[PDB]
C-alpha cells in the first residue's frame, strides 16, 4: 500500500491518524472504502477524490474540517457513508453533497452548525440515516428534511433548538426512530408530528414541556416514548388514545403531581409502570386493557384503595411497589403466581388476615415497615413460597408467627416496643441477619453466621447478670456487709434518748442514707440469684418493668443524698469549730436540721428526674443512668457527675482553711478532734471511691480512650456502692466515741 498507511485488502484503504492536510496519492481507483480520519485536512480542493470512482465509504472524522470545494466530491456516485463528525464546518455544505446519488448515510454531528440551506439535501434520494446533534441549531429544518422521503433514522440531539412548528416531519413518511434528547423545546404544536406513520421510537428526554403533547395522538405504530427529565406536570385521560403499541414509557424526574385516571387503559404490551410523585391522585388507576404489566410501582399519592381483581387482571406481574401512600385495607392476592417482589412501607395498614397472602407461590422479598399493624394471624404466612427477605419493622406488634418462614434470611424487626416474646432458634434455621426492638432477643442467634442487631454487650448480658464469680461475690460481700453495720450505727445514736448534737446527727442519716444502696445492691443480688443462667428472659420485664425504675430511683436517691449530707458535716464542723474561740456555744442546732430536710429534697428531685424521661432509666439492666451508648441519659448524667464533683471542692478547701487555721496543739486531748478526725477520712475515701465512676462517665466524650464495655461494668459494680459499706466500717472501729454510744446501748438493753 502506498506510504505512509496502510491498505487492508478487499479495495479498503486505512488510512487515517497520520496528520496529513491532503487526500493522500497513489491508490489504485478500485478502492471502495476509505478512512483518513484523525488528519488535518481543513481544505477540500475540488476534485480531491477524482481517481476514486468506486469509493463507496468514506470516513472524515476529526479532520479540522473547515471548507469544502462544491465540486470536490465530483464522481463519487457509489459513495454510500460518508462521516464528518468532529470538524469545524458550521454549516452543511449543500453545494458539495449535491451530487451524491447513492449516498445512505451522512454524519454531520459535533461541527457547530448554526444555520441550514434551504436547498440542502436536494438529491439524497437514497437516505437513511442522518446525524446532526452536538450543534448550534436553533428551528428544525422542515423544508431541507421535506426532500428525504426514504429516511429512516434522524437525531437532532444536544442543539438549542426551542420549538416545532405544524407539518415539520410531513414528509418523513418512513421515519423509524427519531431523537430529539437534550434540547430546549418548551412547546410542541398540536400537529407537528402529523405524517410519521411508521415512527416507532421516539426520543423527548431533558426539555422543557410544561404541558404533555398532544401531537403524539397521530403516531399509531410508536413502540417507545421517552419525555422523562422534563417540566411535565398534569398527564390528562386519553392521552394515549391514538398510540396502542406502546411498550416502554420513560416519564421519570418530572414535577408529576396529577395524573389522569384512565390515562394508560388499553396499552397492550405496557411492560412497565412506574409513577412517583403523583401527590394529587387519590384513586388506583384503570390499568384495564392492560394485562402484560412485569413491573407496577406508585408512590407519594393519596391511594388508598386496591382493586380486588388487581390479581385476577394482570398475569406477568413480577415486582408490585405502593409504598408511601394511604393504603389501610389489603385485597386478596391469590392469582398473582408470578410476583415475587412486594412492597409496601409507609401505609395505614394495620392488620394481616389469613387469605391476604394464600396465592403467592413466588414471593422473595415483602416489605411492610413503618404501619399500624397490630395483630397478625398464625397462618398468614403458611401458604408461601421462598420467602427469603421479610421487613416489619416499626410497627405496633404484639405477637409473630412462625410457621413458613424456616426458609427466612433477612429478618427486621426493630420499632416493636410491644413486642415481648423471644424468637425460637429453631423456627428460623436459616437466618443469617436478624434486628430485634431488644437486645435480649438476640441472645438465641448471638451468631457463633448470624449478624443479630443490636448487639448483646457486656451491659445487657446473656447468661449471668453480674458475669464474673470474683464480682458476685463482692457484691454479696458488700450487700451483706452494707445492710448488717448501716442498721447497726442507726439503731446506736438514735437509741440514746439523750441530746442529739448537730455532729452525731449528720452521722444517722449518713447511714440511713447508706442503707438504701445496700437495698440496692439485695434487689441486683437476689435478681442475679433467681436469674442465675437465665438473664435473657428476664432482661426485658425488667427494664421495661417498673421494678428498674423502682431501683433505679434508689441507687440515685442513695448516692446523691449521701454527698449532699456529708457536705453538711463539713459545714458543721468547721461553724462549729470556729464558734468554740468565738463564742463558746453553737446555736445552729436547728437551722442544721432543716437543712438535712432540704437535702433530703434535692436527692429525691434528682432521683425523679429520670422517671419523667422515657427510657433513661431502662438504659442498662443495672438501672444505673450511664452514658454508654445512651444519649437521653447523656445529659442528664453529666449534670449529676459535675454535680457531685464540684461539690467536693468547696466542702475541700474548706477542710484545709479550717485545717490551716487550727493550730497543731489544738488536736491534742479536745473531744472535737475524734469528730473532725471521722470526718476527714469520709471526705478521703468518699473522694477516691468517685473518681472512677466519674472518669469513665468522661470516656465516651473522649474520643481518643476506647475502653472495652465490661470494664465500666466491673468497677461500677465494686466502687460505686463502695462507701456504703465502708462509711459505717470505719465509724465502729475508727470512731472512739461510738464504743461509749454502745456501752450506754447494752446497760438499756438489760435494763429493759
Ligand atoms: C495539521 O497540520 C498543519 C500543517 O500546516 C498544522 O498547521 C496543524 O497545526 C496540524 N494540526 C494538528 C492537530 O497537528
Ligand atoms: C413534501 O412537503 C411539501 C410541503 O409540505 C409537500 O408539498 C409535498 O407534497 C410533500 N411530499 C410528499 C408528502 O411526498
Ligand atoms: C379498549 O378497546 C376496546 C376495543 O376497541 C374498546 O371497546 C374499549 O372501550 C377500550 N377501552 C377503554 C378505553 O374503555
Ligand atoms: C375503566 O375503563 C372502563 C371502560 O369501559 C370504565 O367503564 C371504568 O369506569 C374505568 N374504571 C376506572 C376506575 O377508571
Amino acid at each position: 500500500c502506498a506510504a505512509p498507511c496502510s491498505c487492508d485488502g478487499d479495495r479498503r484503504v486505512d488510512c487515517s491518524g497520520k496528520g496529513l492536510t491532503a487526500v493522500p496519492e497513489g491508490l489504485s481507483a478500485f478502492t471502495q472504502a476509505l478512512d483518513i480520519s484523525m488528519n488535518n485536512i481543513t481544505q477540500l480542493p475540488e476534485d480531491a477524490f477524482k481517481n476514486f470512482p468506486f469509493l463507496e465509504e468514506l470516513q472524515l472524522a476529526g479532520n479540522d474540517l473547515s471548507f469544502i470545494h462544491p465540486k470536490a466530491l465530483s464522481g463519487l456516485k457509489e459513495l454510500k457513508v460518508l462521516t464528518l463528525q468532529n470538524n469545524q464546518l458550521k454549516t452543511v455544505p449543500s453545494e458539495a453533497i449535491r451530487g451524491l446519488s447513492a449516498l445512505q448515510s451522512l454524519r454531520l454531528d459535533a461541527n457547530h452548525i448554526t444555520s441550514v440551506p434551504e436547498d440542502s439535501f436536494e438529491g439524497l434520494v437514497q437516505l437513511r440515516h442522518l446525524w446532526l446533534d452536538d450543534n448550534s441549531l436553533t428551528e428544525v429544518p422542515v423544508h431541507p428534511l421535506s426532500n428525504l422521503p426514504t429516511l429512516q433514522a434522524l437525531t437532532l440531539a444536544l442543539n438549542k433548538i426551542s420549538s416545532i412548528p405544524d407539518f415539520a416531519f410531513t414528509n418523513l413518511s418512513s421515519l423509524v426512530v427519531l431523537h430529539l434528547h437534550n434540547n430546549k423545546i418548551r412547546s410542541l404544536s398540536q400537529h407537528c408530528f402529523d405524517g410519521l406513520d411508521n415512527l416507532e421510537t421516539l426520543d423527548l428526554n431533558y426539555n422543557n414541556l410544561g404541558e404533555f403533547p398532544q401531537a403524539i395522538k397521530a403516531l399509531p405504530s410508536l413502540k417507545e416514548l421517552g419525555f422523562h427529565s422534563n417540566s411535565i406536570s398534569v398527564i390528562p385521560d386519553g392521552a394515549f388514545d391514538g398510540n396502542p403499541l406502546l411498550r416502554t414509557i420513560h416519564l421519570y424526574d418530572n414535577p408529576l403531581s396529577f395524573v389522569g385516571n384512565s390515562a394508560f387503559h388499553n396499552l397492550s404490551d405496557l411492560h412497565s409502570l412506574v409513577i412517583r410523585g403523583a401527590s394529587m391522585v387519590q384513586q388506583f388507576p384503570n390499568l384495564t386493557g392492560t394485562v402484560h404489566l412485569e413491573s407496577l410501582t406508585l408512590t407519594g399519592t393519596k391511594i388508598s384503595s386496591i382493586p380486588n381483581n388487581l390479581c385476577q387482571e394482570q398475569k406477568m406481574l413480577r415486582t408490585l411497589d405502593l409504598s408511601y401512600n394511604n393504603i389501610r385495607d389489603l385485597p386478596s392476592f391469590n392469582g398473582c403466581h408470578a410476583l415475587e417482589e412486594i412492597s409496601l412501607q409507609r401505609n395505614q395498614i394495620y392488620q394481616i388476615k389469613e387469605g391476604t397472602f394464600q396465592g403467592l407461590i413466588s414471593l422473595r422479598i415483602l416489605d411492610l415497615s413503618r404501619n399500624l399493624i397490630h395483630e397478625i394471624h398464625s397462618r398468614a404466612f403458611a401458604t408461601l413460597g421462598p420467602i427469603t427477605n421479610l421487613d416489619v419493622s416499626f410497627n405496633e406488634l404484639t405477637s409473630f408467627p412462625t410457621e413458613g418462614l424456616n426458609g427466612l434470611n433477612q429478618l427486621k424487626l426493630v420499632g416493636n416496643f410491644k413486642l415481648k416474646e423471644a424468637l425460637a432458634a429453631k423456627d428460623f434455621v436459616n437466618l443469617r441477619s436478624l434486628s430485634v426492638p431488644y437486645a435480649y432477643q438476640c441472645c438465641a442467634f448471638w451468631g457463633c453466621i448470624i449478624h443479630c442487631t443490636p448487639s448483646t454487650g457486656a451491659f445487657k448480658p446473656c447468661e449471668y447478670l453480674l458475669g464474673s464469680w470474683m464480682i458476685r461475690l463482692t457484691v454479696w460481700f458488700i450487700f451483706l456487709v452494707a445492710l448488717f453495720f448501716n442498721l447497726l450505727v442507726i439503731l446506736t445514736t438514735f437509741a440514746s434518748c439523750t441530746s442529739l448534737p448537730s455532729s452525731k446527727l449528720f452521722i444517722g442519716l449518713i447511714s440511713v442514707s447508706n442503707l438504701f444502696m445496700g437495698i440496692y445492691t439485695g434487689i441486683l443480688t437476689f435478681l442475679d440469684a433467681v436469674s442465675w443462667g437465665r438473664f435473657a428472659e428476664f432482661g426485658i420485664w425488667w427494664e421495661t418493668g417498673s421494678g428498674c425504675k423502682v431501683a433505679g430511683f434508689l441507687a440515685v436517691f442513695s448516692s446523691e443524698s449521701a454527698i449532699f449530707l456529708l457536705m453538711l458535716a463539713t459545714v458543721e464542723r468547721s461553724l462549729s469549730a470556729k464558734d468554740i474561740m468565738k463564742n463558746g456555744k453553737s446555736n445552729h442546732l436547728k437551722q442544721f436540721r432543716v437543712a438535712a430536710l432540704l437535702a433530703f429534697l434535692g436527692a429525691t428531685v434528682a432521683g425523679c428526674f429520670p422517671l419523667f424521661h422515657r427510657g433513661e432509666y431502662s438504659a442498662s439492666p443495672l438501672c444505673l443512668p450511664f452514658p454508654t451508648g445512651e444519649t437521653p441519659s447523656l445529659g442528664f448524667t453529666v449534670t449529676l457527675v459535675l454535680l457531685n464533683s464540684l461539690a467536693f471542692l468547696l466542702m475541700a478547701v474548706i477542710y484545709t482553711k479550717l485545717y490551716c487555721n487550727l493550730e497543731k496543739e489544738d488536736l491534742s486531748e479536745n473531744s472535737q478532734s475524734s469528730m473532725i478526725k471521722h470526718v476527714a477520712w469520709l471526705i478521703f475515701t468518699n473522694c477516691i471511691f468517685f473518681c472512677p465512676v466519674a472518669f469513665f462517665s468522661f470516656a465516651p466524650l473522649i474520643t481518643a480512650i476506647s475502653i472495652s464495655p465490661e470494664i465500666m461494668k466491673s468497677v461500677t459494680l465494686i466502687f460505686f456502692p463502695l462507701p456504703a459499706c465502708l462509711n459505717p466500717v470505719l465509724y465502729v472501729f475508727f470512731n472512739p466515741k461510738f464504743k461509749e454510744d454502745w456501752k450506754l446501748l447494752k446497760r438499756r438493753v438489760t435494763k429493759k
